[PDB]
């Protein structure tokens, strides 16, 4: 058996979305800054992300993150998102699982109360309380990057169909378009998850086209790299079911910790939340993650908060991927 | 890390369709016959086909193999197809990564102008000529089990849309639909492949609540479990596209085998076919399987012919899947 | 990375000496009985024993056990024990290892209070009593051979040096040669290991040249492929040390189990052991077993008994070991 | 199935002499410089080395390499060598190890005439030309830090047996203690590896007591931490069999690498080589390095060379280590 190159990697779970986390595939990676370093990797490795997150190896979903070497203070390493489209600047259920997975396996020394993990992540530092129940990790809050209100409601216009009108835009680590379900007229269901998915991307991509997309700091984002539609939720708890669409037509199956965290700067600045008061998101699936709001920050020119998120995931496999360089879909495809 | 159970398992692709072959999990499956291996599987250890094709750990489409102890004369070890849905009675890019694999990891110390696998599955046997050029394996030519036209068009009534007519059924393993794209009016593509997989499970269904399905001999099938969609090809090589849709909604990324082996019974009884004499089956991706008659035999009750598939497979990853007994989903999900 | 061939195998420990145990690179070994089985491996595939017990991917000393499909009634798989030497007929350190890790892997569904395991092994059956904790293994009693005191003392005659007398020799699954360290003048310690070591070998030898080894039974092992040498214990609990000496001149870093269950037989038949009646066994290392005797049996001509052995094994890595074919060692080598 | 700490490492062989490369268990250690890593391990992490070059999972004799980040620039990655004793400045045996599975695995992209691999070590930097053979690495050229002799013969004194005269000391990386077989009177063979092994062991020891140690440069070392055993090959290639003591009592299987720079530097400062002119050193197996003679340099006060020494490893298996809390031994041991 012939194969040139061997990728080590675990297999999580936060919430049935799938995090794989890269062990030992590459020994170096330069970059600099966390952002330097997902640049570095989009520029030169994209190979690795294409193979590993598209068929036949991934699917289309599917999602994944580098453990890397720091540079920086405080943090104990570094972590750069990928998925099936691209490279995500921020991502909580990715956050929530390389922790988990860090203490699970000891590369971290556990600490018994709760374990503090500090990740670098594309934008800003994150913070993870890891709770641990004397044996196992029981959950993990992650503290998100400053979340905000951008652009209040303002117009859409959808071809494909009628032309609607209210809506509104967040940051939580990317740029999240928060639309209610009736706002379109969509059930935020297993049913229709690849007419939610063509409209996502379709929305995503016409907001791309003919808008202003910009952090006031960071000044590298300006895209709306994301779609979250929201609707009451047909569970008990949780406050309201959204699901976020992705990353060249993908779905989370999680409530998807940047999009309840940017969801959250989006209430508050509304009223409808207080610092603290417990919000609960449910996902697409029968899902749910722990938000609430923790403080109040105005980043660079308006006003905004830094949320905390609090999921948990599970270890389903280690792998050793590798490439038969015979495999003439070595490096991966899409449909 | 608690984990209680753990899986050894090779990830393989033939043509784009994933096959993952298990390993190491379990050291015993008494079954006896490789149909009452197969139900054993089915009525016993479900959980494990659920756990591994399933998420979080594979995926809608995503299909898998078990490597057993044979008990049968000629054949060495025993394979036994499962998928998304169930435990396909026979599946050709199954046995291309099964012989493929076996002999690339040396479970079979390979033989250098070709080797022979002998390999048992749930509907008769099957051989493999494994072509290895002196290291590798360049490709595998699977002789299926005796493929036969079954009825001829007969009534079709589709309640979405129209209600139309003309149609074939044959087996190849398993019973194909064999339904022209312009007799529905679908283009066999990436566009539609989910109208492709809700069309073709719909049919599938209404298909197996109104027929005589029945194999003359073996006793156990009686099942329409496949649906073929078939149409000029918009690749030069090849005689057709088609697309196979089965188990619970999931489509094949290769022409399928069993598909081809099935859809060359049903040329050949028409005429448009010699024994020998090439074809080319194009999947619904870009792929091509080299397909062609072998000889002439009547199955049971009618006549029919037993084919040879030729593809090849390539090693994508070897996992040791473990299951988190905390990992609530620790037995998988569909949606 | 280039290869040919690919074994699964899970390294564990049982008291400090090691028990390898190999998984997934076979699927089938025909054999028949579970003599026949370890024939067919001798006189076929030593070049597997020889890879993995030799350098330079195992050691002077190491030991491991495949894991077989059964063929018999009632036992749950089939286990063949080898050695840096060849092919061990019983092995309690090995039988632990073998059963601990089925259940804790998963290989055998684990039950609550104690788990039952009916293995094969060379030399007759041997079940194996494992008590799991709620969650973990505890430890493991294996139930063993028929062993028996064979030939009173007996004199010995060792060139170097002066030519010493009494010393006697048992059966527990294998020929024990039980000698005291004060009747050849050694302290069974760190410090001698090596001339304990070149010390019981040449017994061994020219014990099995001028001797008669035979079991009235089974008809095939007459051989004293095994050397026991023990005196007064300095650690508090255990009745004695000894240290046990086999297989091409390798030690036993446990107190051996197949020693432990031979020296049982050859107190008891000498009126310093009762039915039950703790004893307890330490090796060379600090490290100690639980045996006791169970039952009496007259072994087909002679009087005998049935000694149950306790201890407890541990999980230390998982190999996919793999041999590059230009790896001129590939098959390894001894020194 | 409960491990608290999860390991990643290649098992290779350069030339019969283990070398067990380290991956993913860790993704960070501070240290700074390629000593400063060193000593960080040495005085937090030694229960990692212990673990892995002790039983159960290594033995007496063994050795291992960590791969790191580099800080450094030019290089590569970092490596920081251990063994049974501690943690050894630099090795051959390892350097060519870490540099053909480096490129064998993929971590290095590989160039094809040959790959330059720059990389750390405590003692300097190393450089490895790793020839490829299009598909395969044939072999690899590390060029080494500044070999000489060091002081003249001088008398040794050995209290077993007699007390004897002439032997020299070099450096190559580390201080050898080159004496010739006939010197003492021992075969280089099998036969005596034991005796061999506490004769150099006793040597090493002695000859640490009452010698002056020391690199006019680096200002760190001041050890003889090596003993070297020489005379006529029986094997008709090689000038010389040599065999290496070091690390509390273990034997090097291979030359030594370091071993051959060293004793090329006190040959050429002899008169019986000439730059270049190939030499190649047999091990105390049957196993050969091909070394030769760089260029010249004085270090610091006296005269000295650079030497290229020249070998060839191979991958013997993939671990992931992993160690049951349990498990009494999880640290491991000695003997
Ligand atoms: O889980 C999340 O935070 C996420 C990022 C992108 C989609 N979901
Ligand atoms: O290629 C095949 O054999 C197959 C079976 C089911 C789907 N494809």
């Amino acid at each position: 058996m012939k194969f040139s190159k061997g990728i080590h990697a675990i297999d999580s779970h936060t919430m049935g979305e799938p995090t794989r986390i890269v062990v030992g595939g590459i020994p170096q990676i330069n970059g600099e800054t966390m952002a330097d370093k997902k640049k570095y990797l989009e520029d030169n490795l994209d190979y690795v992300r294409t193979a590993l997150m598209h068929e036949p190896r991934g699917h289309n979903d599917m999602f994944g993150s580098i453990i890397t070497s720091s540079n920086n203070k405080e943090a104990d390493f570094g972590i750069i998102f990928m998925d099936g489209g691209g490279y995500l600047n921020m991502c909580g259920h990715g956050s929530i699982g390389a922790a988990t997975v860090a203490v699970e396996t000891g590369m971290v020394e556990m600490v018994e109360p709760v374990t503090n993990i500090n990740m670098e992540a594309p934008a800003g530092l994150i913070k993870a309380k890891v709770m641990v129940e004397n044996e196992k990790v029981k959950e993990v809050s992650i503290t998100n990057v400053p979340s905000f209100l951008y652009m209040e409601d303002a117009k859409l216009e959808v071809p494909s169909l009628n032309k609607t009108i209210t809506f509104d835009i967040s940051f939580g680590g990317s740029f999240f378009a928060i639309i209610h379900a009736k706002e379109l007229g969509v059930k935020v269901e297993t049913s229709q998850v690849d007419v939610l998915k063509k409209l996502g991307i379709e929305i995503r991509d016409l907001i791309n086209e003919k808008i202003k997309v910009q952090h006031p700091e960071l000044e590298h984002i300006k895209t709306v790299d994301l779609v979250e539609i929201y609707d009451e939720p047909s569970n008990p708890e949780a406050t309201y079911k959204n699901v976020v669409i992705f990353g060249q037509g993908q779905v989370d199956r999680s409530p998807c910790g940047t999009g309840t965290s940017a969801k959250l700067a989006t209430l508050y600045k509304k009223g409808h939340l207080k610092i603290d008061e417990k919000f609960v998101y449910e996902s697409i699936t029968g899902t749910m993650f722990k938000g609430r709001v923790l403080e109040e920050t105005k980043v660079g020119e308006f006003d905004a908060i830094i949320p905390e998120i609090t999921g948990g995931a599970y270890i389903t496999g280690f792998n050793h991927f590798v490439i038969d360089p015979e495999d003439p879909l070595k490096y991966g495809f899409t449909v």
